[PDB]
């Protein structure tokens, strides 16, 4: 026998934006106070993490667009 | 016998936006309080974590848009 | 018997921004205060930590578009 | 005519205490958030005055005890 | 004519407390919120005044005893 | 005619305390936020004054006690 | 005529304090934020003020006891 795979994706797409202006922003935390008491830790396998954060972040971007896209083909006899 | 497949997906799509000022954005937090005791972890595979965390954001994009797309083709014997 | 495969993927997209000004952005925490006690770590594979951290960010790209894109083809006999 | 005045009071008082230990005291508070918006002040005579405050005490004294504790005399003609 | 006062008032007293222990003690609040908006303000003769708080206290004395004694002899022709 | 003041009051009191030991106390306060918006101020006779305080206090006296006594004799013709 | 005053007043009083130990004492606080807009100020006569503060004490006296005290004798024609 025999087998015949043909793969011809297309993809003309857009992602756009336009804006005329971002201004006036303001971000002013008063701040806190955590604490943590984790004895043992152990982490094995692909592990992410935070332990005992306190961070604040301005994220501003004029225009913050995105386009994630994945293709996966597999064959197996 | 014999098999044959065709995958020819067509996408002329579009995401879009238009603003004409984002303006005037206060994020202004009183600082708050926080406490953990866990005594012993053991995390092994593809594990996220946060533990205490105390954190602020504030996230202005002129335009945020996104396309999530994901294709698979899969054969088996 | 025999196998044939033709893989093609064809990507025109786009990605855009535009924007008059960014402009006015303060960001202006006042400092808190962190505390963590974990005796004993044992990180092994892939792993990724953050451990008592007091961090501020001020991200302001004047167009942050992004295009994350994965291609496989696997065969097994 | 004439007058006399013969004023001798007498005070042997006690105020007292005893205590065998103070020990675990805790006074932790999540932070809150103020506002005022006054305008016009004027103030005269003998005045105190506290305006948009956020105070924290803790006032833990071995023995806090106090003996307030007036004379006063007068005579006109 | 004439006039005699004789003014010999006599305090024997006291004031007193034992206590084993004060221990455990724990106070922790959850912050809240607080708003104002009084436009013109005119405080002439002993005004005290708060305005806009939001204050915690923890106050824990080993013996908070108290007296207050006032004496007064007044003599007008 | 003539007058006659006799004044003499006496006081052999005490005020005291005894006390085992004070030990473990913990003040420990996540941070708040504060504003004020006062445009025209006029302080004229022994005025006392906060605005806009954010202010913590931990006070441990080892004994802490106070005697405050005022004495006032005034003869007018 | 004549006047004769006569002011002898007598004080054998104390105030005391003992202790064993102050011992643990832990003082820590998360930075909170303030903020002030008092456009225009005229202060006199007296004046104490305090204006935008953000002030942490710790005061730990082996003993803060205190007596205030005064006399005042006025006399006139």
């Amino acid at each position: 026998g025999s087998v015949q795979i043909v793969y011809k994706p297309v993809d003309l797409s857009k992602v756009t934006s336009k804006c005329g202006s971002l201004g006036n922003i303001h971000h002013k935390p008063g701040g806190g106070q955590v604490e943590v008491k984790s004895e043992k830790l152990d982490f094995k396998d692909r592990v992410q993490s935070k332990i005992g954060s306190l961070d604040n972040i301005t994220h501003v971007p004029g225009g913050g667009n995105k386009k994630i896209e994945t293709h996966k083909l597999t064959f197996r006899e």
